[PDB]
């Protein structure tokens, strides 16, 4: 699936991983993230992520 990274920190956002620490599971896409996600490292909004395409 898609990468996404977090132009703040570096964080990858990999939708094949998820993010289970935050109550995401794998195969979550990046799209279907609660509006409230934020990066687990820095904590950018949703809108300082960019696709990896
Ligand atoms: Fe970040």
């Amino acid at each position: 699936m898609a990468k996404w990274v977090c132009k703040i920190c570096g964080y990858i956002y990999d939708e094949d991983a998820g993010d289970p620490d935050n109550g995401i599971s794998p195969g979550t896409k990046f799209e279907e993230l609660p509006d409230d996600w934020v990066c687990p490292i820095c904590g950018a909004p949703k809108s300082e992520f960019e696709k990896l395409e």
